[PDB]
């Protein structure tokens, strides 16, 4: 803090377009003739945008005196994140979160004669497990020199207001960072190819395309909220069900404005041609083809583990250091429905899911695996099964039944692949599942 | 780690003159004969001055033990600032002090013929401004190893007294530094030649010189306190008046010791020979010929901005750090009377003052300037005026009238120069002002 | 205890300081080499043997 700034013009970062002063002066029947009768239109023109640096100016009457500052104003701002309503509870102690899902079973036929030797036969349930771990640890650092900051203020109220604004800046930064972190999750999920993809033409090309997108969204929501459920909209391929009141559609402002200008302001019975679930508007996604994302309330699995503030004082320098530490867990659940609604170029098959992903079997035994292909078209894609564990005597039938030999003891990997490319241009989509064996 | 000393003799800090120990051993009829009947005079002469380092002294009863300390005494002193009575108040918020002084005007000749056209004429008042700023920021640092010092003191009271002594030493340092800064103010003011110089002889050279100095001071005080005022005693050449109760005279101890033993004891009616105003004694000044200073109570303009103390603890080193921060603004007012009685050779002209320090004129106006030359002797000197603006058309006449050309845009400086040297080595004293140009 | 940093620091400081001092002082005086271990240094020992 040293006041040495001499000969600074009030034109630092300004690149004028047409020099309003000359435009007004050389006006003969132009649009600027309105400003001709103004007595002082040059000082206003040259000062009305504000000046970044001020200099001491003497008084008009007595040049010994200096003009002084009459008013000082301090601006305040408060920023929030509209996704905060998606946050889950709090986990003070712990690092990981465990998620368990149980699936439906199969029906057998009643046979009393065969029931007299299979009373104690057992049939294990179908259970799937998912894990999440804490993945964000950060802090914000600020310093305040209260004693050295007293020469710039005349009123204790203004001094306190400035200090309060400095403190609030940390919270604003934390809110912005939290919003960015939460919005990165959808882009990461789309980049991993775990969304269920619905192909649309374009939300902006034509009103017909926009209304086709609306129709597709309504059909998808109706299919999602069915009492019997469906294993077609979750990455784990489990028979699950969703409720209409828990469905959230995230779109952007351009799409919202185009929709309510084109299809809502010109349609009678507007309730039959609009969105169904809860509607959220953000500032667009980072993905190329993403237009609108339809998710379940339980899709978000974000938790906060630490939120604390610590202050230290320097006696030699007379200043306070403030540290704001934030620790969080950011992840999403694969047991909930999630639709992407892509409008660009989409491959024929997005992923292949093998229903048993981890399984432990004995030295000699058979295990059945099922595969689901997420195709974006109505075409049927065949699935090729293989196992590569490096052991001789184990083999997988084309139906996905793997029989393991007891001669060797090592981990096995099971692959179900499809070919979505053309001849001489093999494009492969592979779904992997690992098998352990007990000796 | 163990601070120890070996092979130490009690003569490192003693410079013997005649070795009284040996002198009193062999004396016949001398003045030392009074000390011969003393039995243990050798020990008294040996350790009369004290011992700097406590050697391990064996006990008399048993020579295989250690000796304790009979008594520990803590010496405490307090140092004050004799000039503290000249302090002004405190400035919690702000950095700058503005001082405004309005001067007298000139009488005009009555005329009714010219009163018909100049009824709405303007006559700007003569005002002057002075500025002071916060210019001292310092701190005192002291470390105390309380855990390392408790084990070295038998009693808790001794340790408490030691800590109190350290704090008192910090405060004494602050007081001494403040006194030195206040003296440095006067030394700097004399260095810049802003005092009103008065030539005297050396007061201690002779009683005639002492009484001449007394007469000169009394005359100067009367002139300063004259009711009509004068502009020959202040650095801004402004018409001002002083009161006898606000005049402070600063001298040294030698002059005070000389006066009362030379003139005050010899002569009756001590009020007709002693000093007039308030008199304070210091340990001289740093200047070469400066002998006395007579200033007004408002001459000092020292204010306090900050005074605080902070402490920190080091767990690893087991000590406390104390920081004592003092922030002050130190300045003097040029509107107050300030004369300096100096003995020796002084220049004929000390400074030249231009009455309008800053002026603002248009491209057709004229400005009148007044010059005041501070001359020690009664010799008359002639001033020469010049303008260092750098442009043409703008010029100043010999009587101090500056005229500005019709077209000119740069900052002008008006200089008044006095030549006091001789040929082949001219000596110039110049006073200048600043002029700004309106469009 | 963990509601805020001030209480956390106060609790941890008091606990570690007082409990550690007391416990270590009472457990270091029961070591096998305790018969050579005397208490605090006596006042006025005079560091001299008679």
């Amino acid at each position: 803090m040293r006041i040495t700034f001499n000969d600074v013009k009030t034109s630092l970062g300004i690149t004028e377009s047409y020099d309003i002063v000359n435009a007004i002066r050389n006006s003969q029947g132009d649009n600027f003739k309105s400003y001709v009768p103004l007595a002082t239109a040059n000082n206003v023109a040259e000062v009305g945008a504000g000046i970044l640096i001020n200099q001491t100016v003497q008084n008009d009457f007595i040049t010994s005196l200096v003009d002084r500052i009459g008013l000082v104003v301090i601006r305040q701002v408060s920023l929030n994140n509209p996704l905060k309503k998606f946050k889950k509870g709090q986990i003070p102690l712990g690092r990981t979160i465990e998620e368990i899902y149980t699936d439906i079973t199969k029906e057998k036929q009643y046979d009393a004669e065969e029931a007299e030797q299979k009373v104690f036969e057992r049939e294990m349930p179908n259970v799937k497990t998912l894990f999440h771990e804490r993945n964000r640890q950060g802090f914000y650092h600020q310093t305040i020199q209260d004693d050295s900051l007293k020469t710039a203020f005349v009123s204790w109220g203004n001094f306190e207001s400035f200090v309060s604004s400095i403190i609030n800046a940390i919270y604003n930064s934390a809110e912005v960072d939290e919003y960015e972190y939460m919005k990165l999750l959808v882009d990461n999920y789309y980049s991993k190819g775990l969304f269920t993809t619905v192909k649309i033409d374009e939300p902006t090309s034509s009103t017909g395309a926009l209304t086709e997108f609306v129709k597709k969204m309504r059909a998808t929501a109706r299919k999602l909220t069915l009492p019997q459920g469906s294993r077609d909209w979750n990455s784990m391929a489990v028979r699950t069900r969703s409720y209409m009141e828990d469905l959230h559609l995230i779109i952007d402002a351009d799409l919202e404005a185009e929709l309510d200008v084109d299809v809502l302001a010109k349609a009678f019975n507007m309730n039959r041609t609009d969105f169904l679930g809860n509607v959220t508007v953000i500032d667009g996604f980072a993905s190329t083809g993403l237009e609108a994302v339809l998710v379940d309330k339980d899709w978000f699995m974000v938790y906060d583990n630490l939120h604390k503030m610590e202050t230290v004082r320097n006696p030699r320098g007379l200043y306070w250091n403030y540290y704001y530490h934030v620790w969080q867990t950011l992840s999403v659940s694969r047991f909930a429905n999630a639709v992407a609604f892509v409008s660009g170029d989409v491959p024929a098959v997005t992923q292949v899911i093998v229903s048993p992903n981890i399984a432990a079997v004995k030295q000699g035994g058979q295990q059945q695996f099922t595969a689901y292909v997420r195709a974006t078209n109505a075409k049927d894609h065949k699935v090729v099964w293989s196992v590569e564990g490096g052991s001789t005597g184990t083999a997988i039938t084309g139906d996905g039944l793997l029989s393991v030999s007891g001669n060797e003891d090592n981990q096995l990997t099971v692959k179900a692949t499809v070919d979505i490319g053309t001849e001489d241009k093999p494009k492969l989509v592979v779904g992997e599942a690992v098998v352990s064996i007990r000796p």
